[PDB]
């Protein structure tokens, strides 16, 4: 009797209708905006020729002067507006063109003004300028990401602090883990990271209000956000003639300093010819202790804590802080400090509120009633809501700074902790920031650094958006990830541990952490890592302060070897292989790195393999929504197994039924090579002769067992005694969920069988066949085809288009992407060289952040941050904005501009664009420099097939691995395609 | 160097400061207000006069006007305002009085008006009328609690909708268990329990947005919330002179019904000379049925679900429902529907948005740039977000009625369930409401059903707001916490189970529920509660659908035989005893209820006994903040250790279980007194055999706690074992050396007193000694405390601290669940002492506490009291006086059994003992009683002074007859009798 109609059953949309109605009477163009008029569909309103998708309807809608005219029209009837000359017209589906009046015409000319820069755009230095009253392209295209600097402290992964923005200034602040020094908000819409009164200050004068600012009225006039590597500078204009001007970033650490500090700084210029008394008070939100109980006991987190107020030497109020009861609680301190800068004078804030009551009363937070004046009540209960007021007067011309100080101490960087120790070390802090310029300096160490990290690799083409793209933005982005792995961002929100497998972030920002001094940094990370090896070989799959999960997922040791064979070959510090660290079984067991590589290997060569001979996949490997396995077992588990097996009956196999992971066999090849090269560079023949027949032996395994006449299997099955289920991840696997698909085919048995050198020639361009039928998308490179894994009972989660319904996974298919530029350089038909190539930067376009900004009410995404995966319904980019992307676009944009390091120095083998016929970039060493230079005539080129010259320093060179020179001098490469 | 300064503090508070500048220059009268000027606290500004505590300056401080004059002294001076004839002065610490100008006169005389009244007032009828612009004393103050009715239909306790209102509509709303129709919302503050746009709407009128309903702003000349029993109704006066009513309710089920839906029906008349075009958008927040990825993975909670639109038979647009791709979150279907009524012609919603950003756009949510014009465009994401738009035109004097539906179908009422059932159910919702005058009389039904069950007992007296608390808001709270357990509410908002314990909820509505002819409920409830008892006589701790936790606490079953004890006492139906019961162990085994209720007894009788042959205390028992036991176990593991320690043995099933366990005090009064009902019970079915065997039992327990517990000053509460030392062998009496105060030589429980007084084991002399003890140490200015400070460190494994500051929960609060069973055991311990000083005495500690817990004294210094004056809190802080929440507790239930039994009733085999303990003040109790085939009419008479039947002298008669015993039979004649009681 009642019907249901969905979002995508729904069947024309509001544009294809006005396309149906207008597209025969007037030109739309190629670009229209349109909405239905009524809740049945049968009419819509709309816009003709707009430069690019927009929403410029919905931003039309919220005009009175045009919502008023439409209705004359609207909803009975449809409509399009036209400018056809330039006046606006109003077209009927009766054929009419009418006139608008002039006011709906000045407020049409004045909407459709700018729409080619709605979503903002990005300085010559890749920063994004967002007009704060434009809409949204999606939640994280607004977003930008700050961390501190522990480089050189103690614990720099779990200690560095780490906050989120928007363009509002909106979000939180967090210290070691997940714990909150500004509060976060777990609700139900992705726009909302923080709670509403984080960041925000308002202006009153004469007890009126006249500014917050996060609420954009009347009285703003230009209002502007722009987002750089580390910081976000937020400026508005008001009609009244002030000029304010937010700037926000992290503090870097400094002895004595709290474990982690928020600066943001006001400036307020009074650009009119008379003095103003104004007053600012400024708002937030501790986060906190008792993140638990806001879902299971809200009352419990308010009765537990009480608001504190700070008092210096002179007996002055400079701050808040909550106190907490319980013990637990205890051991991170939070203050929140005001400075009011008015030339010389300096001073601190006269009134606070600790009550969101009493602080908005009868009003909003937008208009608070208990605002202007505030009531300097100690709230006995949480939350820790905080005001704090000061008065100040701005001479004309002049301007009046006020600096704040968020933040959070904690026994985590501190020895018998207690409240005594916070209040030290905010002492340390606001004694360092005394002086005005002491703000502006510790910004300009913190641009200055960021822009020295980037160094190790500057691009210097004719296109500044991707040059400045990869050199600042994506280079943060490495560090940021390095510091953070995937565990805080706008909808990253959860407490997330450090995965084993997230090392991968390491094999990027490795190079630039070396290349300014801090290669003791990346060591300590590889020795914080080999700790969480067990002495049989398998990983504990996560860890923060501690490690846990112990072999729970079968690929994660394995991601170490290349970590360490990266490390050893550009180095050349094999000294590493002799260090002493823990193992992850405890005791005080230790044990040198070389053995435990040896002991990662044997685990997966010989130990844990099905009947194959090949890695035991267990509970799941790198792909986690690969869930099969009748009763996995854990490395622990394994171990009480294996030896009770031995027993009954070291280095032998564990017997079992289990399925075989081929990824993992991938991953072992790869790792086996890499500790073979490792041990001829270390002298060590014996290993190297060892590990090199080992090599042969697992390649052997693979190309036997794995090829399945259309593509490497990824999953072999053994437990089926029937034959019944025999491989998954080919032809004749038997498991496909579509009719037309013969088999199941995933990307990565395809990236990794030429990352580990198994495929042969004949069989990658088998696969890559099958990749253009099945895995190719207009939107890029997919997981995985559709399966039916029901047949070894769950059921989807998502609709067409997201996650692991088909969507572009896009660290998976930048994996993809590095096998395919491995392949171009190296296979010996240079037709299929050409083909991977062109696969390879059609991929790459699909990624870059700053492309988003070309069509950005489609693609959103973030223009200077990268995001997770692309709908391929839609090709809306989804974040979270930390994924391995980031890590893996470096790389490979990095290997198409030629550089492979191996043991005798740099394998060059540049792959530029068909279009490109000049490359230009900069690349430091440790102990020298380079600049390449490279050009070509239009035309694919490689050096495997084309003719060429190469130059170092002037003289002609035949050899292709340019050694890594170590006389501090500037060395000229150049590359000339004939 | 820095100093760091907390609000607990001993520092002057600032009227304190006002009284030391100004108390000897102006009268400060009884009750002033004053804020502290600056940050340093050196200076106050205040006012004089007020008839009570209230937040003045803070309203004050509000008004443009009176802050701008105050900023010409303070902050660098301190100040008070004074009223002096019509005029105010602000006076100087430099003794000058100034006039102030007449726009700060105006504001201060206006501001100052209504001051007694500014938490609201009840009307006679016990309702909470409530100015919408005053402030909140505490975050409960302003709520109301709304239920459905399921009685009837399948699974009555896990499917009755409930939903929680504030004083501007705000809250949300729940189907099953923990099931989210409108969305919770979980953040900082107590007083956010739903999504902002819940139930809210707006008006508009020419494209000008005219009205917000949860927005205060110059347009809005009256503003007013009603909170009743089971309805909030909501009213509004515009300056351009519209009159809004919004009424909120939940509906009853009925046969084809969604499992639940809530009604809002808005009432918009033209109070004008002329006709007005308007229209109206109606907005809300759907729950979302991830709720665990709200913190885990907020992406995919939107990326799972779509809006979707309805449509009726004739193509017309109706409603919005959020659409799931994952099965799991698919058994569940939501709806929102609106219907305008312009007279006899009603009509659908025309536009919708179901995008939150696009609604609000450049806005804010109090003022959208989108919510006039709605764009129809059906995310293809979530959130639930949905905001539906009608014009209208309304004639000068008449009304127009816009009825939204709001709701959720369940497979947990359907089988083969899919969202088609959805789609039924609320075609037959919609058909049932088609008639404007429908939605009146099922409003009408609500209210009569509720009256209807208060008449089990009406209390009519000299004092509206007693009776009509007692007889129509604690009735109602009785039941819905029947109903909800503990498991929602303001600030109760997780996931909750059903306690087997919280049968204590069924020990004071059961009487409710029979004498409205659901006698066959009742007994549902005892048997799925008896089907959570494991054959061995242990329970599981909690179940919902399904029992878990198997004999994880000590005391659990032990209350099953109070409920028992209740219902065969009072309808004597003792063939509930013969009824046969799934055994929680499952297969498909049952047991007779009888030998069930045997097992209970032996469990903690024979089986589950330490040392002193006591019950063990296990992980736990009553008291959930008491651990210590080292290591202790489960019910089933406890069952396997046993039956192997049978075998290495040869052991007879019902011996001993071997432990060093320590055993509980409160669990011996509980099998006490289980003992005693399961004789009474025995004798009434004319099983003699048990009912001796169990009289023998009583006393042979009795002697066990006489003997071992007993302690010279008190009953302890745990007996240790575990120590060869014998350096700890008891917690709860002198010269346990466990204090945590040097002042108090031992640790004292409330509950070891309240229990041995219920279980009738403590003699007349131990009460005498434990009511002095009690006196010096439990009693508080704000009530009877459950414990006194103890260092439990000494014997526990763990080294705990801590959670609470002074005065809150277990850091010293008067819980007002413990209070209410210590003041039963003073009510019955006063009834029958010899010692007339001594009963007189506990009777007057009994009111003492009784005034502390009575909600609607809650609106006598509302803003030092907070609470709510509807709806029993849980505790009252002992630092503040300011009683806390949640609004569920088991205060209610035990305040009405306290009520109805200082009014003399208990039930007993023989009928009615009566036993009437009235105030010394009150000269008169007069109450109506039903019983299931009878009435009675009660009046009792006395002087003033303490007066009760066992030392006064007195005349009872009923009808004409005279009593000299106390007990009066439950007649069967469907006749009204009169019962007189004239204390000489
Ligand atoms: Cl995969
Ligand atoms: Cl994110
Ligand atoms: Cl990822
Ligand atoms: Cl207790
Ligand atoms: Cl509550
Ligand atoms: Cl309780």
């Amino acid at each position: 009797m009642i019907t249901k109609v969905t979002a995508r059953n729904n069947k024309i949309t509001p544009v294809e209708l006005l396309n149906q109605k207008f597209g025969n009477k007037i030109n739309l163009g190629n670009f229209a905006d349109a909405v239905f008029t009524d809740a049945a569909f049968k009419n819509v309103a709309g816009i003709a020729n707009l430069p690019m998708k927009a929403p410029v309807m919905q931003v039309l809608m919220e005009n009175c002067i045009v919502s008023k005219y439409l209705k004359q029209f609207v909803p009975d009837r449809s409509v399009c507006f036209v400018e056809e000359g330039q006046k606006f017209y109003i077209v009927l589906e009766d054929g009419q063109k009418i006139e608008v009046p002039e006011d709906v015409n000045k407020a049409l000319k004045a909407t459709v003004s700018d729409v080619k820069h709605w979503a903002g755009y990005l300085t010559e230095d890749g920063e994004h300028v967002i007009d704060l009253l434009k809409p949204a392209p999606g939640p994280h295209f607004y977003v930008n990401l700050l961390i501190g600097n522990r480089l050189g402290f103690k614990r720099t992964l779990q200690t560095t602090p780490k906050s989120v923005v928007d363009r509002f200034g909106r979000g939180s602040f967090r210290s070691h883990a997940a714990t909150q020094v500004l509060a976060t908000r777990f609700d139900m819409r992705q726009e909302e990271n923080g709670f509403p009164a984080n960041r925000q200050f308002y202006l009153y004068e004469d007890g009126k209000q006249i500014f917050y600012s996060a609420l954009i009225d009347d009285n703003i006039v230009e209002a502007t956000c722009k987002h750089s590597c580390n910081r976000t500078v937020i400026k508005y204009k008001t009609a009244c003639n002030l000029e304010i001007t937010r700037t926000i970033f992290l503090v870097p650490h400094k002895k004595g300093f709290p474990l982690a500090t928020e600066l943001q700084r006001i400036e307020i210029k009074n650009a009119s010819d008379k003095a103003r008394n104004l007053s600012i008070t400024y708002t937030g939100m501790f986060g906190t202790g008792a993140v638990h109980a806001i879902f299971e006991d809200v009352t419990y987190t308010n009765v537990i804590m009480q608001s504190a107020a700070l008092y210096n030497d002179k007996g002055e109020f400079i701050g808040i802080t909550p106190d907490y009861y319980p013990e637990e609680f205890k051991q991170d301190t939070r203050f929140v400090t005001m400075i009011v800068r008015n030339g010389d004078e300096k001073s601190f804030p006269q009134s606070f509120c600790t009550d969101y009551n009493d602080f908005v009363g009868t009003g909003t937070l937008e208009h608070p009633a208990g605002g202007c004046n505030l009531n300097n009540k100690l709230n006995r209960k949480g939350p820790g809501f905080f005001a704090l007021g000061a008065p100040f007067t701005v001479e004309p011309g002049k301007t009046v700074i006020i600096d704040t100080f968020t933040g959070l101490s904690s026994s985590k960087d501190n020895e018998n902790y207690s409240d005594a120790v916070m209040l030290r070390e905010l002492d340390n802090l606001l004694r360092y920031f005394e002086k005005s310029e002491s703000v502006e300096e510790t910004l300009n160490e913190i641009i200055n650094f960021h822009e020295n990290y980037g160094k190790y690799f500057q691009f210097n083409t004719g296109n500044k958006l991707f040059d400045s793209g990869f050199n600042r933005n994506l280079a943060f982005q490495v560090l940021y990830q390095t510091f953070m792995s995937r565990s805080f961002g706008q909808t990253q929100k959860g407490y997330r541990e450090i995965g084993f497998r997230e090392i991968q972030d390491l094999f990027a920002s490795m190079y630039y952490f070396i290349n300014i001094g801090y290669q003791d940094f990346v060591k300590e990370l590889l020795f914080e890592w080999t700790a969480n090896v067990y002495k049989m070989g398998y990983a504990n799959h996560n860890f923060y302060w501690v490690g846990k999960q112990p072999g729970l997922y079968s690929d994660d040791s394995l991601w170490l070897l290349q970590a360490y064979y990266r490390y050893i070959i550009y180095t050349k510090d094999t000294s590493v292989l002799n260090e002493e660290v823990p193992v992850a079984d405890g005791n005080n067991e230790k044990r040198a790195v070389r053995e435990t590589l040896k002991a990662i290997i044997q685990y997966s060569a010989c130990i844990s393999v099905g009947d194959h001979g090949l890695p035991l996949l267990d509970l799941a490997d790198w792909n986690d929504c690969l869930k099969i396995a009748s009763n996995s077992i854990d490395g622990a588990t394994k171990e009480k197994l294996y030896y009770e097996q031995l027993k009954k009956t070291y280095g032998d196999r564990f017997m079992s039924d289990y399925s075989e992971s081929v990824m993992n066999a991938f991953l072992l090849k790869l790792a086996i090579d890499h500790l073979a090269e490792i041990a001829t560079l270390d002298n060590d023949t014996q290993l190297a002769q060892q590990m090199s027949e080992l090599s042969k032996e697992v390649t052997d395994r693979i190309q036997k067992h794995a090829w399945k006449e259309n593509f490497f299997a990824r999953v072999l099955i053994n437990r089926y005694k029937d034959g019944s289920y025999t491989y998954l991840g080919a032809k004749g696997d038997k498991l496909s969920a579509d009719p037309n698909i013969d088999g199941v085919y995933f990307l990565n048995s395809f990236a990794w069988s030429v990352l580990s050198d198994v495929a042969t020639d004949e069989q990658i361009a088998i696969m890559v066949d099958v990749i253009k039928k099945h895995l190719l998308t207009p939107y890029g490179l997919r997981l995985v085809t559709p399966a039916d894994l029901n047949k070894i009972t769950a059921t989807g989660h998502y609709f067409f288009g997201d996650r692991e319904n088909g969507a572009v996974f896009k660290h998976a298919s930048m994996m993809a992407v590095a096998a395919l530029i491995k392949a171009a350089k190296k296979v010996k038909d240079n037709e299929l060289a050409k083909e991977m190539a062109r696969i390879a930067y059609f991929m790459i376009d699909l990624v870059l952040p700053y492309k988003n900004l070309e069509n950005p009410f489609q693609v959103a995404g973030n223009p200077r941050i990268c995001t997770q995966y692309i709908n391929t319904d839609t090709g809306e980019n989804i974040g979270p904005l930390l994924s391995g992307t980031a890590t893996w676009l470096n790389l490979n944009l990095i290997s198409l501009a030629g550089i492979e390091y191996t043991r005798d120095g740099i394998s060059f083998n540049p792959i530029l664009r068909e279009e490109e016929t000049q490359l230009n970039f900069t690349l430091k060493a440790p102990k020298c420099s380079y600049k390449f230079s490279i050009t070509k005539p239009v035309g694919f080129a490689r050096m495997e097939s084309s003719e060429y010259e190469l130059f170092v320093d002037g003289q002609k060179i035949d050899n292709t691995v340019i050694p890594m020179y170590t006389d501090e001098k500037e060395h000229i490469v150049t590359l000339k395609f004939k």
